[PDB]
Parts: C-alpha cells; sequence; structure tokens
C-alpha cells in the first residue's frame, strides 16, 4: 500500500485529500497544527513553521520505520494585510510555512527515497499568486513564486533517481458583490472546489504522470489567461 | 455519444488518440493530409494549410449533423532548417498548419457550440518550443508561442459559454549519441511516449477538468525546468 | 553613420523614432503603407503584408548600398472584433503584418550582416498581449506571443555573429470612463507615451546593451504585474 | 543631489554601482557585511555613508533605519544588490543555510523596501526600487534550491510591491543577470572547460560585466523609466531564450 504524507490536512485542499485517498486504499500521514476536523490514518499535530518540530517528526518516523512514498505540500497561510503593516515576523512566518516547510519536508523524503531506491513523487500546492501578483499579499505572492521555483529545481535535482516533483496552482477555490469581482477576473462563471485540485493531485501521482516533472498545473477558471 | 475531432490523426500523438478514444466509445472524426495509417470513425483527407478546404469540411459536417463536441489540434510540422535558408513560403506554411488551422477549426467549432449551447472543449498541442527557443526553428518556435497565446485568448473569449480551451506542451516524444543529448536536456532518463500526451488529453476533456481553462500543461520530463 | 530601418514609421511608435533618431545623426529608412505624416531620410511606401514587395525593397537597397545596421519592427495592426466575427483573411492579415513581416525583414538584414561581418541589432515591438490575453483579439494576441518567441529564437540563431535581437512589450500607449478602466488595470496613474518606447529602443540599440539579447522589455505601467 | 542606497556595496555589481553613482554626484549609502573594499573610499570626503551590517538579521536592519532617521538620510532610490548563492547538492543543504539564503536574498529586500516605501508614502516622495534577481529566478539549475527559490521569490515580490505602491508613484522593478564576471563568479573564469559550457548555454560568445548591470540600473532609475514598474529586465547574453 502506497504511503502518502499530506500537510495542511485539517482544512481545505489537504483535508479533501484525506478522505479521498483513504477511500482509494492509501496509507495516510496527515500533518497539521490543528486536528479538530480529523482507517490507516496517522494524524500528527505539528507547527510546520518550526523546523525543529519537523526534524523531531522525522526522527519519530525513522524509529517507526515509516517513510512516505508521496508528499503533498498543501499547508499554506495567506496574510491579508497591507504591505506597510506587514511585520518582519509575519513575512517570515508566511515564508516558513509556504516555502521552508515544503523545502525541508521534500529534502527529508527525497533523502530516504534516494537511499532506498524508491521512485517517490512530490506535489506542491502553490497558487495563481505564484505567477501573478495581488495587492496586500507581499509574503503570499513571494512565497508562492518561490515554491514554483523550488518545484522546478528539485525536479532537476532528483530526476535521475526517478523522483518527480510538480506543482499545482489553484485559482479561487471555495473552502473554510465579491462573487461579481471573482467572476469578472475569471473566464468561467463557476467556483473552483477542492475536488478540482484533488483530481489533479491524483493524476500527478499516477503512473500516467511518469513523464511529468518540474511542471506547474494551473487550475484557475481562467484567472491567469489575461485581463 | 460524444464526437471528438482530432487533427494529425495519421501519425504520432493524433494517431494514438484515434484508437484510444474509439475504445472508450467516442465517435471520432480524424483529419490528416495522409491516411496510409488509417467503428464510428470518419476519416477526412485534408490539407489544413488550405483554409477553403477547412470551410468545406465544416459545411459537409453541418449537412451530416456531425459537428464535434471536442476538438484536439494535434496536426503540426516542424522545420529543420537554419533561419537564413528558411524561405517565406516555408515560414508561412508552418504558421498555416500550426496556428492558422487551429484558429479556424476552433472558431468554427466554437460558433456551433455557442448556437447550440453545447459545453465543448478544445485541446491544442503546442510544444516546449512554445516556451523555450532552439536553433533552426524560427517558424516552429513562433507558431507554438502563438498557439499558447491563442489558447489563452479563446479561453477568455468563450468562458461565459462554458467552452474550455487548454494546451499541452510536449517535450521529446518518441513517434514516427542523440539519446545522450536528450537525457542532457531532461530531468528524467526516459523517453516521452504518445500515451503520455493521450492521458493528459483525456484528463483535460473529462468532467474532472471542469475548472480548467486557458492552462498550458507541460509534459516534458523536466526539459523546461532549467539548464 | 549608422543606418536604422524603422517599420510603422507614419504613426505612433515608429513615427516617434523618425525625428528622434534623425536628430541623433542616424540615417533613417522609414517603411509604411501610408506616408502623410512623413535630412538623410529615405521614405518607402510599402505594404508589409506583401512578401514580394519586401523582396523588391531589399533589391533596391542593395543597389543603393543602403543595407541597415539596425531594424526596428514597429509596424503592427490590431483587429477589434469578436473572435466569431474574425474572418480567415483578417486573422492571416494580422499574422502577415505582425509576425511574418518581422520574420522576413529580420532574416534579410541578418543575411547581409553575416555576409559583411557586421554586428547588427533588431528590436521587435511586441505588446503586453504577447504575455497576457484579452477579449476580441485572437489574432493580435497570437501574433504578439509569436513575435516574442521569434525574438528568442533569432537571438539564439545569430548570437555567435554578435547580432542581438530583443523585444519591447508596451502596455497602453497614447498614440493615433475608459480612462478609469485603464487605471484599474495598471499600477501607475499615468498614460504611457511613445517617448517611453523610444527611450527603450535607444537603450536596446546602444553599446550599453552589448550583453542583451533574447530579452523582452516590458514598459506597461504595471499592467502585467497581476490583478 | 539624489540619495541612492545600495546593498552589496563591497563587491561586484553593488561596488560598481557605488563607484558609478559617486562619480555622477549622487549621495550614496553603501550597505554590506564586509567593508575592506570600501575603507579607502570612507577616508575621502566623497558623499558616501558606509554601514557595516548583516542583512540576514532583521533586528540589525531595524537599527539601520534608526541610524538613517537620526542622521536625516532618507534615500530616494534603493538598489537591492546584496545576495548569496550556495553551491551544494540539495541533500547537503541544511535548514539554516536554506534560510540564510532566503534571509539575505528575499527577506532583506522585503524589509528594506517596506521601510523606504513607508518613508516615501509619508513624505509624498516618488521613490524607486531596483531588485537584483537572476536568470535563476526564471530557469532552475542543479544544486541551487535556495538560490532558485529566493530569486523566483524576489521577482514575485517585485511585481507585488509595484502593484502595492503604484498609486504613490513608487516604481519597483527587477533585473535578472546571467553570467556576470564579479568576485562571486571569478572561480569560473580560470576554468577553460566551464567557460565553454557557459558559452554553450548563452547566445553571445562574451561575458557580462558589472557595467552591463549598472547601465540597466541607471536606465531604470531615470526619468525615461517613468512608465516602467513591476517589470523584469533580463541581461544574460541569451541564456534564458532557450536550449
Ligand atoms: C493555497 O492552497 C493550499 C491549500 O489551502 P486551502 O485553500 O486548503 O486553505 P485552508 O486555510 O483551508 O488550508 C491550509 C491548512 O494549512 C494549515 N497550516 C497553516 N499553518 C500551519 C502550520 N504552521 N503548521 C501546520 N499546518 C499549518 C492550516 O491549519 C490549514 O489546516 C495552500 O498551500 C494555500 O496557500
Ligand atoms: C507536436 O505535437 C503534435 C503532434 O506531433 P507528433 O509527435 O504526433 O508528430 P507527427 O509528425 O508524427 O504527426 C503530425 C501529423 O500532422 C499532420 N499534418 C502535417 N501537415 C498537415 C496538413 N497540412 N494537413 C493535415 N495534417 C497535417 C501530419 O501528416 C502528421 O500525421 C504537433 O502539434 C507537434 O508539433
Ligand atoms: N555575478 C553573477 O553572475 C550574478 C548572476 C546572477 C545574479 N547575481 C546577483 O547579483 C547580486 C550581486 O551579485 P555579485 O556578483 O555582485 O556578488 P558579490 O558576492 O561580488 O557581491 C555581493 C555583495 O553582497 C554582500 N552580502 C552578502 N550577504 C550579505 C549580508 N548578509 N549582509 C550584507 N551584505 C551581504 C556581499 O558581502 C558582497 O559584497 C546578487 O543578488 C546575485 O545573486 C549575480
Amino acid at each position: 500500500n502506497k504511503i502518502i504524507m499530506i500537510s495542511g490536512a485539517n482544512s481545505g485542499i489537504g483535508h479533501a485529500c484525506i478522505k479521498y485517498f483513504l477511500e482509494k486504499s492509501f496509507h495516510v500521514i496527515a500533518l497539521d497544527i490543528n486536528n479538530n476536523n480529523l482507517m490507516p490514518l496517522k494524524v500528527v499535530q505539528i507547527d510546520l513553521s518550526n523546523s525543529e518540530a519537523i526534524h523531531n517528526l522525522f526522527t519519530q518516523l525513522d524509529l517507526e520505520k515509516l517513510s512516505p512514498d508521496i508528499l503533498i505540500n498543501a499547508a499554506g497561510i495567506r496574510e491579508i494585510t497591507p504591505v506597510l503593516h506587514l511585520s518582519d515576523d509575519m513575512f517570515k512566518k508566511v515564508i516558513d510555512v509556504n516555502l521552508v516547510a515544503p523545502f525541508i519536508l521534500s529534502r527529508e523524503v527525497a533523502k530516504r527515497w534516494c537511499e532506498s531506491k524508491i521512485k517517490g513523487c512530490i506535489v506542491n500546492i502553490a497558487s495563481v499568486s505564484g505567477l501573478m501578483a495581488e495587492p496586500e499579499r507581499a509574503a503570499y505572492v513571494a512565497s508562492k513564486h518561490a515554491l514554483i521555483g523550488l518545484t522546478k529545481q528539485m525536479a532537476m535535482e532528483f530526476g535521475k533517481q526517478n523522483i518527480r516533483v510538480n506543482s499545482i496552482s489553484p485559482g479561487v477555490i471555495r473552502t473554510e458583490a465579491l462573487m461579481s469581482m471573482i467572476k469578472s477576473n475569471q473566464s468561467l462563471d463557476t467556483w473552483g472546489l477542492p475536488q478540482d485540485i484533488v483530481s489533479c493531485i491524483e493524476y500527478l501521482i499516477s503512473d500516467q504522470a511518469r513523464f511529468i516533472t518540474g511542471s506547474n498545473f494551473v487550475i484557475d477558471g481562467g484567472w491567469t489567461a489575461g485581463k
């Protein structure tokens, strides 16, 4: 049975992955700082902004001889703040969760894949804000741009070991007047849903994605096509 | 049953779509200038650089009530000529097949979908050369960049009518020493195959792609990630 | 003195180059289909959609020994028509002017540069519609994406002969309530002007641009930054 | 005279900016963690202020701004040229080192940019920021996870802050250099094989020099760049055009 590690598991996209992949017979390691909305399911309570906590997670996984075959980096925070009111710590904290955690989680799984000869695969959940900016999101935009780059780099780094690394860039996804604004910035007059991102994860981890690495799949209703 | 029109049907990616989609119970209209390598299948021998033959084909299909639900623009040519020896006609012809035909085919199917309120979708087969240039490929590069732009523009044009328009950008696909230079430009030490593109076409016309429009799906073994 | 050939010379960006570079002691060959808004200036009346007229233009220049050192492809047309009303001839005409003429003109000056060992340079005037789509502009969008791709390819092609090829992508330039929609789509509350493009041209054809080829310079008041 | 604050002033691109802008009569604020190559200049009466600072330390950046405010120095222009670049397999890239690259290459540009913009918005001044990214902000390479991530990030940051401050006439742009011969890349130029590999990945058979970047900075901060914001100007000899 494939083991899949999923960050941000308590909410939104990450949460919608849990039920779905458990139902397809995956063993699931769920990571999140909350667990209130959470079968071979291991739940870990972890603040992914703390690199020491990640490192203790991995010591505990190596002691239980448990290593995932697949990593989904779906934890994310989004500041909602004018840039002049964005503190040094809030900027860093967004970068810690949105970029540093995926880096560290990825380096750790990849180390274990390379040593065992496993053909792992990683899916990074970025955003349309990884390709286009928006007001009041200096840290979110920067971090999501970074994660797209990281995805491309790690694909190159680990490709000769058959480890695939790709990203998904969601547009407006409905989760945990405005609507008019959303519609006039999209081509389609519909909302994305979590399951639209889950199906793309499913495709990107499948055998049918064997030649796919370093790619960013945009799932945005047309947001990024233009103005 | 759904009708899917597929250009470049006689060879490579378009040919691999024919049988695959026949086996999934699609009715198929196959377009190609050759037919030597070609069940509800209609085969049309057509030179897609001739816009008047395209116009006639649509008149015929309207009289037979055989207007497609899905269009796959997979016909393509690539020059292999230094730019100083690339004649006006060679440049025009590559543009006529790789961009003008997809434009006309798309406008025609979309005309019919807006009249009849059908939720059709287009998949355009672009190339990594639509993102990164190469030597001796001025027309191929220009037309593939153009086709990515066209995909964006038509996604926006028709989104309110729930017609989705997407592109796939293949890397080196094995179709009808150099092997080492390919591995050198890729992250993965494997060859893309027609089926890697067919599975992506299949995902992009499926219900699970309902929120996907204007997007370009790169399927290239890491080619475009970097150097 | 350096000779600079400028297309689209009767209007907007190309016209603004004429006086400016004449005043800087360039010899100028001006190309346009009209001449009413038109010293070592050579004016040529020419329909750049007509490929044989371009061939005749070069036949004339070779007799006069007037081969340019610098080419600025500023001729352009943009359709204003919904895509379903965009005819085959009109799509092809936009393509022939916006892409094919830059290609032919570029290949012919590059041929002369390579024979004479001259360090030529080309500047292609693309558009923000070369990066992002908009409604009712299928041809304009496709053609300007194409031109960005052509610029990248010809830079690679001719790099070893020290021929530089770059592009400029203007946003809203004032040339020959809507004013508020333009402000909502830009970061700056000002209008672009032809001189903004002309100064970039002047930098791109200077000795200070020795290491600049294949690049696309965006001059758009923030239009392409996001939404 | 204009005041221009330049990070990475001790070496490379930043040093060449210090020299170039001093020669054109700007008042220069030079920021760098090292100062050996600025000592001679500090002994003259050139209008050069040198601050020794570790830009990876956010509290030290805050102390910089306390010092600038006490000395009445508000720059008109910020050049974020300080940057670092690891050369290491990703599996050997430690948490602290990934973060140090991010801190210098991203966080510091963000903090310095927010602070200058804050003072420009209060005083109604038309400021200008130029961020030095990299071709690695567009195309990845092996053994550069932090560098590639950071440079991608800085391009994004550039676009975001352009949009944020555009109504206040604060322009924010980036430059993405390819291979520029400076102290950071001087390794490469004695190695004949690596020179071939660089030439093979470029369209032009030359190298960039620090002045190719200084000239672009001069353009982007001029009146002739009044309509340019959020943009990224690639200066790479054709590196990024393709393969
Ligand atoms: N030389 C190149 O080929 C090249 C290529 C792409 C991008 N770049 C970018 O250009 C910028 C400058 O590069 P360079 O070639 O001049 O490098 P350099 O190393 O010669 O100069 C960088 C300067 O930044 C300073 N710096 C580094 N960390 C710092 C810290 N914590 N606090 C204060 N100062 C610090 C250094 O001490 C140094 O003086 C960097 O952002 C680099 O990433 C350079």
